């Protein structure tokens, strides 16, 4: 068929596990998974080992990413029980601040949330892992401190309808939804098993999944929440939560597009334009993705690149394939082969156009 | 000594267990405990059996109270998973609506909270059991629906500082604190035991208790959260949470007054004026309480009137004693003897001055 050209897509929620969890994934394998999924820019979460909750850990993570990343990236800082008010000099160099309100870096009191909202620079992003009533609680803190907040992986009818009500009142809140909460449900827990199927937020009911689709207008971004764990860990005694998702996100969503569940533009708003404008991420010159919307295939037991080496979407039929990715003028991916080496990717916050504009302080 | 005359005090948070739990307490014994504590008006919570979540249950509870109460009263309605939008004709006859966000009547989703805030008459009280981040979540719902909310039994530094921040922004929120969260702490769990010491909100740290005192200006009301359970239940296999408190609240607070921890006026604001104005409760004619602030005594293993027949304040030294209570021109209590019979008390919402003023609908 004739290929469809897309801009370089952005995933604002990936866990690349480097430093400290490199058997699950590292920058080189995670960004290869990204490129294979049509993603040319990722925002990596801070719950690594050591966690990115201070300047030295950020300095280390930056060098590991610059040395191992194959696509471009930005790095989140994590809010901790100790670092409120201490991140002012490095905050602008990060993708944003992740507030983990379920990895929590010791944050346990709403008063600590307030301190972070008061001290983190007001022009820079804050994203929150907040489930069920926690969405309401963190929105309240955002209002008290009169600033915006971005809600990670919305998974429930309860949560999306709450955000819907907040937007109707004109509040500055945006949100993202991950593909497993659009394409998997309780109906899949029998096949997956209790170990494999462990994820946070957990899989929703059919009614939850139906509510997210019905309220697509409320969803600002799609993001994978790529959370790689080995099969041994997912099936073991204390299964960690999370799915790998970089290599399956776009095929799943392209399938929905070909079925008329959302438009191609609807998809590009949520994987390109809205991530750009929420996180102030720069364009990528000479960067685009070529996909084939006619190719039907079945998702295998594991995708080629993620070290997780498993996938909960196994056996699902998809229509849509990433055929070629060009990143800043170089062929990065073609028909299953990655052609840019570790270290090709760059930190977008170091580009002149990647700094977040602010009033002169 | 010369006795100090106080107005008739109000406890806006009591569990009187009738109907359905009359071995723990009934209207006659609970209101005798109230009168012995200097309390002439109580607001009874709806988590009885059957719970007061519909008009027939309210009609039954009203008659049981009118037949058994020795002091005056109002009855809460409970928010349920089914009764949002169905309480319009009886709402004005209730003390208010209790939202139980820990007895929960099946409410589990923030969307259900919103429905109650949208449907309950906007001029009538809503109180919420909300702990830790739930305080923030329900405040958010109050703002979305642009109305006030009253937070029950604030127990933590985290909660009182959050409410403090909300009041600084001018939000319509009030709160109450119970005596066990001012006069007991973790330091008392060894003596109490894990069964006796079970209460929700649980006992706080020294730092929690210190924060509540330091932020007394943020506390609108004192209320006992009188939650009677028999000693057998408190010490048994599945201990229910709660303390009896009607007979000990005022002696404990009068002790703090004599120690200069708060003024007598500070006390009367929180046990008389602010309860009046938050819940639109009418004055009680020819009603007053005479106390002796010099009499020192030690709290015994159980107080005379509550069927709970135990108390977690056992062994605490207090200075201050209720000597006499007059209710609507009749001696109701004198030196340990109750002299008004069951049925003397009335439903204050049926008085002309006890209806909540509203714009003509
Ligand atoms: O909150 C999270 C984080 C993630 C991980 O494993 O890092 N995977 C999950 O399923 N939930
Ligand atoms: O929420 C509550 C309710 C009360 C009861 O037993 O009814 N006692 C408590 O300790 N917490
Ligand atoms: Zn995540
Ligand atoms: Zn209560």
């Amino acid at each position: 068929q004739k290929l469809v050209r897309l801009p370089g897509l952005i995933d604002v929620h990936v866990h690349l596990r480097e430093p400290g969890g490199t058997h699950k994934e590292d920058f080189a394998s995670g960004t290869a998974a990204a490129l294979a999924g049509g993603i040319t820019m990722v925002c990596a979460m801070p719950n690594t080992r050591p966690p990115i909750i201070d300047a030295p850990a950020l300095a280390l993570a930056q060098k590991l990413a610059e040395a191992g990343a194959r696509c471009d990236f930005a790095l989140f800082l994590g809010a901790s029980s100790e670092n409120a008010g201490t991140l002012g000099t490095v905050a602008g160099s990060a993708a944003g601040l992740k507030l983990y309100l379920a990895s929590s870096h010791g944050v346990t009191s709403v008063v600590q949330w307030m301190e972070h909202f008061e001290t983190w620079p007001s022009h820079l992003p804050i994203v929150a892992h907040a489930e069920q009533q926690t969405v309401a609680a963190v929105l309240m803190v955002a209002q008290l401190t009169q600033r915006s907040v971005h809600i990670c992986h919305v998974a429930r009818k309860e949560e999306i309808l709450l955000i819907k009500a907040a937007k109707a009142r004109g509040l500055p809140v945006t949100c993202e939804v991950a593909p497993h909460h659009l394409f998997l449900s309780h109906d899949d827990l029998e096949r997956l098993g209790p170990g494999k199927g462990e994820v946070r937020p957990e899989l929703g009911s059919r009614q939850d999944v139906e509510a997210l689709w019905e309220n697509m207008a409320v969803i600002d971004c799609f993001a994978s929440d790529h959370a790689p764990h080995t099969l041994e860990e997912k099936c073991g005694s204390r299964p960690p939560p999370g799915f790998p998702g970089l290599e399956t996100m776009l095929p799943l969503l392209l399938t929905a597009v070909s079925e008329g569940r959302l438009s191609l533009d609807d998809l590009l708003q949520r994987l390109h334009h809205n991530p750009r404008r929420i996180f102030h991420l720069p364009p990528q010159e000479d960067t685009y993705v070529e996909v084939d919307l006619e190719h039907e295939w079945t998702i295998p037991s594991h995708m080629p690149f993620s070290k997780a080496h498993w996938t909960p979407f196994e056996g699902q039929k998809v229509k849509g394939t990433v055929r070629r990715v060009v990143l800043r003028g170089e062929v990065a991916y073609i028909d299953g082969q990655v052609l840019v080496p570790p270290g090709y990717g760059q930190d977008v916050r170091k580009w002149p156009q990647g700094a977040v504009p602010q009033l002169p302080p």
